[PDB]
Parts: structure tokens; C-alpha cells; sequence
């Protein structure tokens, strides 16, 4: 399909601009990355191969990943997490390696790793919101769910930290699930009220049998309360 | 469609360039205005959204409109036009807050008046082709158009600017509807010469008339005139 | 769905990565060399033309020959080849000569110096493999491939050197059809082993170099064993 191809050129550009980043920042690592994973996506691209675009799509995107949690990892030394940034510059080691390795699999487990350490850093923030608004039970369920994801990393364990980022999508998703229902409140709408009610209890006691199993329909069940918020 | 995706991508490509001139040159904002622009056309290709995108092309558009405009702002400071320097300065300034601001209306604004400068600059030359050229007499006309333009951003009249883009447009059209009059001596340009000069002198009293009515009806019958020679 | 102008844009992205090279290197020779190319290629799609876009893929395909050949020059400085520095040379000053003024017949001309420059590099490395394996043909064969090619090169000859490189790449591919002649003794295989030897004589044997009609023959039969092999 030329869609492929398409995204390929896409992301091409996008690391182009990392790049030119890496150009003014001092960086020589990233910059070389960059061309690298923007070398073999024009080389994928001018055969009309389809294979070779899968891979070079995954370099760039290994090295956007990179200079995500580059910057991450610099908020999280600001900002007073030492052990973020630890975990943040472990995983962009990893990924550095495996890119200068050329283990096409070994880049999929080290961009699980980015993910889970980005996913990390948006539930420590709704976490710390959660605790503003004072809330100690979805605060005991995003703290419970990063410190599960960075025990996870703490091991490496590329099953593990998939397990954890399956917590952490449920927690970032009772956040807008729970403002919902608690905007389904003020129009007198009560067939979204209880359908994100539903949502939220299904999610969160699903977090609290803490089943590999019930949060993927708790998913599909917020996934069907967000619908139909995106629709108006 | 798909052709608005290619041109996003053409533009985008276009502004980095210009966000490679910006290294050479020694500006740092328009890197800054490029390296924005250009990140939101990508993640406008990646979500595949119509206005969103053809919002990207119009802030990539008043990304090269700015540097275009910069270079005409310099080349009327080197030659001595500060009147000129000061309206593209003007021009540039309130581009770069209008897309430093977001403000898409306020971008269209900024955007009309740094092609009304453009314009300027060339119905300027015009009048000195006109100095490399005899004299038509005229010459009031297209200075009529070009401070015409000028106090156009005065008063700043929504209802205006175009208008004076109008007239320059025209002004600017003499050179084309001339250059093709000139060839009729014996073979006498196929004899359509008289169309050329319905052309000229219909138009030369309609900018007088200062009319908003039929003046794009002479505008684009000047164009029937570049019609025929567009197919030689 | 067409696919010339996807190469255009391909190659603009390609020839990028050389700009961003040449702003690092203090080098604004290839700079604007790229952005000429480039900038040729963006307004070429932008109207959906398709003989300059033909016009500027052949202009950033010499763009991106002149980085390659820059740098085999650079590769020359240092192992004291003052030969192939002199060649190298003056191809890429014919390909900026005519990239700066446009012209069309004297790329075409500048290419094919560059890529019989980068064959010589090749046809180096190969007279060096037979000789280092105490060769009895190879080694007198790719010798005189070079000191043919070196020739038409140092004449600036564009009809003379449209011949030398018909060796250099036949001498390149006895180098292939021998390895897999090598390795058709090692598969166990016998529709690989007769036939690659048949391949390899009748080019071998094709030192007739007032032949000037079978070289094409040896190459294609040379192609008909190695081409076969690139299927699995």
C-alpha cells in the first residue's frame, strides 16, 4: 500500500527536525542516529521495498523515542527525580545500543522501554493532580501502577513492563472516564453518567484484582464511554 | 485529498530549507518559526485531519512569505527605501506574532500585507523598467498603486488592502500586455494587437475609476490576452 | 497514482542530509549547489510537471555524486593518490559548473565522469583482491581497466569514456560470477556451477577489448547467472 511509504517520508522529516536540533544543541550521537534512521528509510523508499520501510520506520521511530526521552529525562533531573532519570537514560542507552547494533527486535524491546517510561511520566502527573484535588484512591492506584512499571524496568523484563503499561493506559484513561462522568452531571444526562460510572468501577476494580485480563475490557469499555464524548 | 498531503509534505520540505538558510545567514527566529511550522504539518499529515492541515500549509506559507519578505526588507535597506524597509519590517513583525499568537485570521492578515509589500516591491520595478524603457507617460498610475498600498496599512480597512492588491495587480499586468504589444510590426501579432490595447486602455481608466465591479473583469481579460501567447 | 514526483521528493530528503553536511563542514559550495537542486525540484512538483521533475532528479542525482566524489577526493589526500585526486577533482568542478548554470548537456556529461571516477575506486579494490590472492588473469585484466578508464578521464573525453567503464564493471562482475562459481563448489548445487563457469570464460575470454559489441553480451550472461541468485 502507499501508505507505507508515506509514513516513511513522514517520519523522514520528523527526525529531520531532531536533527537539526542535534545541530544546535552540540549533540553528534543524535544527529548521526538521526541520519542513520533517515539514510535507511530513503534507501527502503527508493527500491519500493516494503520490508525495508517497516524496519527504517522503526529506526525512526527508535530515534524520535530518543530525543523524547532525552528531554524527559532532563525534566525529570529539573525536577528533582533522580530515579526517572535514571531509568529514562537506561532506556535511551538501550535504545542507542540497539540502533547502533542493528537488532531490529532488540529496538522493538527498547521502544516498549520509552514507552513505558514516557507512560510513567504522564501518571506521575495525573497521580500529583489526583493528590491536589486530594483523591488517595485513584492516587493509590496511578502511584501503585509507576511503581509497578519502574520496578519493571528496575529488571528489564520486556513482558513486565508490557503488563505495566497496560495499568498505566487504564489509570490515564479513568482521568478522563471520571471527568466525564462528573461533567455527565451537569447537563442531566444520566445515559452517559452510568455508562462512565460503569467504566470507572470496571477499571479501577479491575486494578484492584490487578488481572492481566479484566483491564484490556475495561479498555473497551472506556474506549465506549470516550466515543461518545469524541462525537459531540 | 491527496494532493493536499503532497503539497504539505512539498512545503514542508521548502521550509527546511529555509530553516537551513537560517543557519547561514544568521537568523535564529526564522529557525525557530520553521522548525514550528513544520512540526505542526507533520503531526497535521499524522492525523490525517483537512483543516488542520491546510492550517500547517497556510502558517508553512507565511513562514516563506517571511523570509521572502526579509529579503525584500533588506535589499530596500541596502538601497535606500526605508519607507519600504520599515512596512516589510512592519509586514514581518506582525506574520511572526500572528503565528507566534496562533491566531489563524490574524495570520491571513499579516500574510495579505506581506504580498501587498512583495507587490510593492515589484510594481517599484515597474516604474523603473520603465526608467530602463521610454516613457508610456502613466507612471503617476503605478505610483498611485504603490502608495495607494502604502497608506492602505494606515488605516488597516478589511474592506481595503486587497483592493490596492488589486490595483497593483493590474499595474503589474502592464508589463505582460506590453511586452507581447511590442511584437507587431509587419506580421502584426496575428493581428490581435487591437485585443492587447482593448486591454491596456480599458484597464488604464479602470484603475482611475478605482472600480471593484469590472476591474477584475479587465484583469482577467488582460489575461485573454496572455491566453493566446500561453499556448506558443 | 503516479511515482516519478515520490522519487523527487525521495531524492529532496536525500540531498538534505548532504545540506545539512555542508552546513557543518564550513563547505557553501555544496550548499547552494543543494539548495539549487532541491529548490528546482520543490517548484517542479508544486504544479504537478513532470519533464522538470526528470530535469531536477538529474540534477539531485549530480548533487548527491558530488558528495560522493568530495569525499573519495578526501579519501585520496590522505593514501597519497594524487591521480585520483586530479580526477576526482575535476568531475565534481564540471558537475558545480553545471549545476550553477542549469545545463542540462553538461551534467549528463559530469555524471558519467563521476560514476567512471567511482568505478576506478572499485575496479581498484578488485585489481588488489587479485593480486593479494596471487591472481593470473584479474590481476592483468582489472589493471587494464583502470589504466584505460584513468585515459578517457584525463582527456575530459565524453565519447572515449563511454566504453572504458563496460569493462571496469565486467571486470567487477567476474569478481561476482567467480564467487558464486567458488560457492556453487560449496552448495552442492549443479545448475550454479556449470553455468557460472560458462559465465565467467566468456567474459574472461571477452579480452578482446577491440570487441566494443560482446562486452554487453558478457555482461548479460553474467547477469543471467548472478540475477538468478537474487531470487533466493
Amino acid at each position: 500500500s502507499e501508505e507505507l511509504e508515506k509514513q516513511a517520508l513522514v517520519y523522514a522529516v520528523q527526525v529531520l527536525l531532531i536533527a537539526l536540533r542535534a545541530i544546535l544543541q552540540g549533540d553528534e550521537k543524535l544527529f548521526k542516529l538521526a541520519e542513520w534512521a533517515v539514510e535507511l528509510a530513503i534507501k527502503a523508499l527508493q527500491n519500493g521495498d516494503e520490508r525495508q520501510v517497516q524496519r527504517a520506520i522503526l529506526f525512526m521511530q527508535a530515534v524520535i523515542l530518543i530525543q523524547i526521552v532525552k528531554e524527559i529525562a532532563e525534566e525529570a533531573r529539573k525536577q528533582g527525580d533522580e530515579k526517572l532519570f535514571e531509568l529514562a537514560r537506561w532506556a535511551i542507552e538501550l535504545a542507542e545500543k540497539a540502533i547502533e547494533r542493528g537488532d531490529e527486535e532488540s529496538v522493538k524491546r527498547a521502544i516498549l522501554f520509552m514507552q513505558a517510561v514516557i507512560l510513567i511520566q504522564i501518571v506521575k502527573k495525573i497521580a500529583e493532580k489526583a493528590k491536589r484535588q486530594g483523591d488517595d484512591k485513584l492516587f493509590k492506584l496511578a502511584e501503585w501502577a509507576i511503581e509497578l512499571a519502574e520496578r519493571a524496568i528496575e529488571e528489564g523484563d520486556e513482558e513486565k513492563v508490557k503488563r505495566a503499561i497496560l495499568f498505566m493506559e487504564a489509570v490515564i484513561l479513568i482521568q478522563l472516564v471520571k471527568e466525564i462522568a462528573k461533567k455527565a452531571k451537569e447537563q442531566g444526562d444520566e445515559e452517559l453518567f452510568q455508562r462512565a460510572e460503569e467504566a470507572i468501577k470496571d477499571a479501577e476494580k479491575a486494578i484492584e484484582e490487578g488481572d492481566e485480563e479484566k483491564v484490556k475490557e475495561a479498555i473497551k469499555k472506556m474506549k465506549e464511554v470516550i466515543r461518545i464524548q469524541e462525537r459531540k
